[PDB]
């Protein structure tokens, strides 16, 4: 398949990107509690579902929740604003709440099956979240002497996910906090790292790691 790009709903954020987020490939968006990764997630799972004269790719959308953080009246309001039908826009949303790291783990695994069902349909998956990818890890695997474990577990569930974003055309998204007092950056496993912080009157500032995009957040999701 060609590579597909999704539009972020803010033009400085989608130059910054090339275009958008890019289909066969992991982004990883990290940052401080309170940065706006989330926002940034639920402005994706309406984008995706445009055309692509407005930025979407006609696409499903699979969700993992691991700290009870989708709000589906924040779905409504962002679709409205975009000029879609909100029951619709929810009706291609699929929503799971992963209970811990190892059922997180199935999960992916069982998002493959729908992914089949789909494959040939006129509204294929386009987009696999996982908000957030590192919290139940974290507090699982405490201490120096968990942390081998910690990185074996970790390390099978990205491959998982390459696999998913490779073989079936998906744009797989993940958020990852980190701060000060607790949090670790994926290494090198990702195919692209984006930095998210918070700056002056409620700008929010992105960069590439490894210029700077500026944004806010509205009733649009996220616009210039
Ligand atoms: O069977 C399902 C339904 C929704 C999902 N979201 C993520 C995985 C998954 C699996």
């Amino acid at each position: 398949a060609t590579i597909g790009r999704i539009s972020t709903g803010s033009k400085s954020l989608d130059k910054l990107l090339g275009g958008g987020i890019e289909t066969q490939a992991i982004t990883e968006v990290f940052g401080e509690f309170g940065s706006g990764k989330t926002q940034l997630a639920h402005t994706l799972a309406v984008m995706v579902q445009l055309p692509p004269e407005e930025g979407g790719l006609n696409g499903s959308v699979m969700w993992i929740d691991t700290e009870n953080t989708f709000r589906p009246e924040r779905i409504r309001e962002i679709a409205q604003n975009r000029g879609l039908d909100p029951d619709e826009v929810l009706k291609h949303i699929a929503y799971a709440r992963a209970f811990n790291s190892n059922h997180q783990m199935l999960l992916v695994q069982q998002a493959e099956d729908m992914i089949k069902e789909l494959l040939n349909t006129d509204r294929p998956v386009k987009l696999l979240i996982v908000d957030s990818l590192t919290s139940h890890f974290r507090s699982e695997y405490i201490g120096r002497g968990a942390l081998a474990e910690r990185q074996q577990k970790l390390a099978k569930h990205l491959a998982d996910l390459h696999r998913l974003a490779n073989l079936y055309d998906i744009a797989v998204f993940v958020t990852n906090q980190v701060q000060a007092n607790g949090g670790h950056i994926l290494a090198h496993s990702a195919t692209l790292r984006v930095y998210l912080r918070k700056g002056k009157g409620g700008k929010r500032i992105a960069r590439l790691i490894d210029g700077e995009a500026v944004f806010s957040i509205t009733e649009k999701g996220i616009e210039d």
